[PDB]
């Protein structure tokens, strides 16, 4: 019941044994195994020779070459390109056939790491609990991950490659851990849940996983595919004195350049903006032809027969209100029609005036009555919330079903407050953080933690996330286009926890009502 020295296709692998309890469990821990080259600026990435003897995957390595956060200085290296394992063990024997779940964080793909946030994507909670092998990895991000001229000069997207190399890597060497390589879950939040999305609408996949959960983010988030890519890429060249005037010549100096200065070329500023934070996202995917070979509204066919789930928090958009409309947090201000009428015109701006109108009528019908600020500040956060996350969200959804074979299709909504639910509020207890570091959490925190734990690894292991090795608190229903039935997680859950058409009129307002509009010039 140990793994002991693992035979990857690179060679032998050691990690470490884990003993949890009293009665014999362990837990086997791999941090450190490569999975692809040391990375060449701006170039696709590429096999890792092979090693003699045995590695010994002990320590975390560095993250990717990455700004930090007064983008003063970078932190990380071009030789990022490591994975990390979970493999849970009982008394008797060796685990076989586990599920296999691989973590693809967030961080507007500008930022982040394998072990993430400090460690908070220790994959240990949900390996021991769910009975699943967890996989985490680093893959690039900013610039070097995703510059790009929009032609083949610089094609993009290698921060997508990254992740496809790994989950090829685990594919071809997770059995060797104990894994089920055919039943391969991928799962994310933010800018990793639109990565998750992505993976599943790229041919690249075919045959390589087999679910999906997207945790506020999707392909179809406005935040996610750069449809004017040649622009960042020049501010980048003028910055560090590439020549702007030819594609080709521009490709060839910016593969050249130091990439510390790549990375700081632009700064995202914290202090002013003239616009909302959405217009500021640059180097992120881009449909290239290639590794995205169209719109992701066209790509669903490619997910077909893999189980999907999908979901937002409660407030997800409230962090990007507070940005936006600083009036959110100080009580001292009002938030005022004027400023509201301002975000929601420059979020509705190809509309024009009358796409504004429309989308601030709608969302301050309910003004009229109780005009409070608590209401005016709640309305902020539900415009933002909508149009970054839930509506393209549930556009996906329906995508998905209406293009399934196979495919299972399930919703949520995750509300659990802990200071409803803001921005990334439930990575921690997706990864199980209120057992692992029990004394900062209260009990309530472990209720929702285990229920989390239990659907995720339940769907991981079938398909289906009532159905595995946990036990569930409500039966959660198959979405369809009839019952668009979605599940809410809170603290107490029972068999009203199961809804259905989450703010459907606001779904039906920006799918038939804005989009019917003319655009203008
Ligand atoms: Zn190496
Ligand atoms: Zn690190
Ligand atoms: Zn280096
Ligand atoms: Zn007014
Ligand atoms: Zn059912």
């Amino acid at each position: 019941s140990k793994l002991g020295a693992v035979y990857t296709e690179g060679g032998f692998v050691e990690g470490v044994n884990k003993k949890l309890g009293l009665l014999g469990d362990s837990v086997d821990i791999f941090k450190g195994i490569p999975f692809a080259a040391p990375t060449k600026a701006l170039e696709n990435p590429q096999p890792h020779p092979g090693w003699q003897g045995t590695l010994k995957a002990k320590n975390f390595k560095k993250r990717c070459l990455q700004a930090t956060i007064t983008q003063d200085s970078t932190y990380g290296d071009e030789d990022c390109l490591y994975l990390n394992i979970w493999v849970p063990q009982g008394r008797k024997q060796v685990s076989r056939d586990l599920p296999v779940m691989i973590w693809i964080y967030g961080g507007a793909f500008l930022m982040g790491s394998g072990h993430g946030a400090n460690y908070l994507y220790d994959g240990e909670e949900i390996a021991t609990r769910g009975n699943v092998i967890v996989v985490t990895f680093n893959y690039r991000v900013g610039p070097l991950g995703f510059l790009s001229t929009g032609d083949a000069n610089l094609p993009g997207n290698y921060g997508l490659r990254d992740q496809h190399m790994a989950i090829a890597w685990v594919k071809r060497n997770i059995a060797a851990f104990g894994g089920d390589p055919d039943n391969i879950t991928l799962f994310g939040e933010s800018a990793g849940g639109a990565s998750v999305s992505l993976q599943t609408l790229s041919p690249y996949n075919k045959g390589l996983i087999r679910r999906a959960i997207s945790q506020s983010g999707v392909a179809l988030s406005p935040w996610v595919i750069q449809k004017n890519p040649l622009f960042w890429a020049k501010k980048v060249a003028e910055k560090v004195g590439c020549p702007v005037g030819d594609a080709a010549r521009m490709a060839q100096c910016l593969k050249v350049t130091d990439p510390r200065a790549l990375t700081l070329a632009y700064k995202v500023p914290l202090a002013g903006l003239e616009y909302p934070m959405l217009h500021y996202v640059g180097f992120v995917p881009v449909i290239d032809g290639d590794f995205i070979p169209d719109d992701p509204i066209n790509l669903y066919a490619n997910a077909a027969d893999i189980d999907y789930i999908a979901g937002t928090n409660n407030m997800d958009g409230h962090i990007f209100a507070s940005i936006d409309m600083p009036a959110i947090n100080k009580g001292n201000k009002k938030v005022t029609e004027e400023d509201f009428y301002k975000l929601v015109s420059e979020f509705t701006i190809t509309k024009g005036l009358r796409g504004a109108k429309t989308t601030f009528d709608v969302y301050t019908e309910s003004w009229a009555q109780d005009p409070s600020q608590e209401n005016k500040k709640k309305t902020v956060v539900d415009f933002e919330t909508d149009v970054l996350f839930l509506v393209p969200t549930e556009i996906a959804l329906a995508q998905h079903r209406a293009n399934a074979k196979s495919a299972k299709t399930y919703a949520y909504l995750f509300s659990h407050p802990s200071r409803g639910a803001d921005h990334a509020d439930d990575i921690q207890y997706v990864f199980g953080k209120p057992f692992a570091t029990p004394t900062g959490y209260r009990p309530q925190d472990r209720t929702v933690s285990k229920a989390m734990i239990a659907y995720w690894t339940n769907f991981a292991k079938t398909g289906d996330p009532n159905m595995g090795d946990s036990a569930v608190p409500t039966h959660w229903e198959p979405y369809t286009t009839e019952n668009s039935g979605y599940l809410e997680i809170t603290k107490k859950m029972g068999s009203s926890s199961m809804k259905r058409s989450l703010r459907t009129n606001f779904l039906r307002y920006w799918t038939l009502t804005y989009l019917a509009l003319p655009t203008v010039t």
